[PDB]
């Protein structure tokens, strides 16, 4: 006879399939552990989610689950199993079981110099995974080093689809300084000026920032607050061109930009003196101020920097491309419904 597993004062109720737990860290809405899987005879990662009291937590849990269960791709984390109570009434927590990865790119960048061959391979795998995501008409919207998982042979998987959305470019426009959720350092400049982050170009900017960070082990645009992020971006890209300003029709955003003293572009080869010149050409194209001129994922894959890996026949797309007002009680039923396939029976 035996009760639920405990780890650091919290119930971590995954057994009897999952045993031999070790703490990893804190996730979004709960604890992250590794565990031995007695069926497949491997250690696995498990995240405990407790979203049911809040509609926003519910929405994000459901999004992640629905997207990750639909998606199947070598460069996208899957869901192996989901543990929850057998009834809606007894269900307080949801545990998501995923492949156990050695590390993530955030941790790796804090401790390891990357060879040019490693940067190339990591960038390739990011864009290969992103090709799939974008082909499903989905935007990840929070791409950053801690959302890129790596195994001991440097295979890379994109994780955390909690902020993802279906692309909606005809409703992308908004006013100046409109609040935004995704991680500050990886936000494209247009977020602060006139964009809701509903186009694919939002994700390309983030990947551009990740590439820059792989080159120097330091975030390229480490802003400390909302409009400081734009200060950092303009400080390297320089003042936007007249043509690029003309595409910002909103007057508050345009006039803000016009009010600033002239800033020169900082050449990439001066910021990154050891970088491969083809890597810097692709970086320039991913960190293009004007999101209409920014390179797309499939163009990025075809760039000469990635020529050793590029193979469109081995860069699959989604077979089946793809909640704001639904309250938390209905979202519980949808989460209960979406996780039913993992139950006994
Ligand atoms: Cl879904 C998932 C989450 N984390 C891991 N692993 C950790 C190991 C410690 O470094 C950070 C990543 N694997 C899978």
């Amino acid at each position: 006879g035996a009760g639920p597993e405990m780890v650091r004062g919290q119930v971590f109720d995954v057994g009897p399939r999952y045993t031999n737990l070790s703490y990893i860290g804190e996730g979004a809405y709960g604890m992250v552990c590794s565990a031995y899987d007695n069926v497949n005879k491997v250690r696995v990662a498990i995240k405990k989610i407790s979203p049911f009291e809040h509609q926003t937590y519910c929405q994000r849990t459901l999004r992640e689950i629905k997207i990750l269960l639909r998606f199947r791709h070598e460069n996208i984390i899957g869901i192996n199993d989901i543990i929850r109570a057998p009834t809606i009434e007894q269900m307080k927590d949801v545990y998501i079981v995923q492949d156990l990865m050695e590390t993530d790119l955030y941790k790796l960048l804090k401790t390891q110099h990357l060879s040019n061959d490693h940067i190339c391979y990591f960038l390739y795998q990011i864009l290969r995974g992103l090709k799939y995501i974008h082909s499903a008409n989905v935007l990840h919207r929070d791409l950053k080093p801690s959302n890129l998982l790596l195994n001991t042979t440097c295979d890379l998987k994109i994780c955390d689809f909690g902020l993802a959305r279906v692309a909606d470019p005809d409703h992308d426009h908004t006013g100046f300084l409109t609040e935004y959720v995704a991680t500050r350092w990886y936000r494209a400049p247009e977020i602060m000026l006139n964009s809701k982050g509903y186009t694919k170009s939002i994700d390309i900017w983030s990947v551009g920032c990740i590439l820059a960070e792989m080159l120097s082990n330091r975030p390229i645009f480490p802003g400390k607050h909302y409009l400081d992020q734009l200060n950092h971006i303009l400080g390297i890209l320089g003042s936007p061109s007249q043509e690029d300003l003309n595409c910002i029709i909103n007057l508050k955003a345009r006039n803000y930009l016009l009010s600033l003293p002239h800033k020169n572009k900082v050449p990439w080869n001066r910021l990154f003196p050891n970088a491969d010149s083809k890597a810097l050409d692709l970086l320039d194209k991913m960190l293009t101020f004007n999101p209409h001129k920014r390179i797309e994922v499939e163009q990025a894959l075809a760039h000469p920097y990635l020529e050793q890996y590029y193979d469109p026949s081995d860069e699959p797309i989604a077979e089946a491309p793809f909640l704001d007002d639904l309250p938390k009680e209905k979202l519980k039923e949808l989460i209960f419904e979406e996780t039913a396939r993992f139950q006994p029976g």
